């Protein structure tokens, strides 16, 4: 893999689990956390530092470009195809 990642982080996890959810309207920041914890249980290490990091990470995604947060956190998630304005 191209730039492959040491392991499953978080900003990978939030990620991969964003297309495997159902197209919806996205997927809320809620079900995301749902179903990584959920399903990443026997391999997150969900310890202390998940809940913190996880919406630190989703702040990542939302830098990266692919992922897009219209209405922020208090907003479903949704996958971006079209990288912002970049200001000169």
């Amino acid at each position: 893999k191209a730039s492959s990642p040491s392991s499953l982080t978080y900003k990978e996890m939030i990620l991969k689990s964003m297309p495997q959810l159902n197209d919806g309207k996205g997927s809320s920041r809620i079900v995301l956390k749902k179903y990584v914890k959920d399903t990443f249980s026997s391999k997150l290490k969900t310890s202390s530092n998940f809940d913190y990091l996880f919406n630190s990470a989703i702040k990542k995604c939302v830098e990266n470009g692919e992922l897009v947060q219209p209405k922020g956190p208090s907003g479903i998630i949704k996958l971006n195809k079209k990288k912002v304005k970049l200001s000169t």
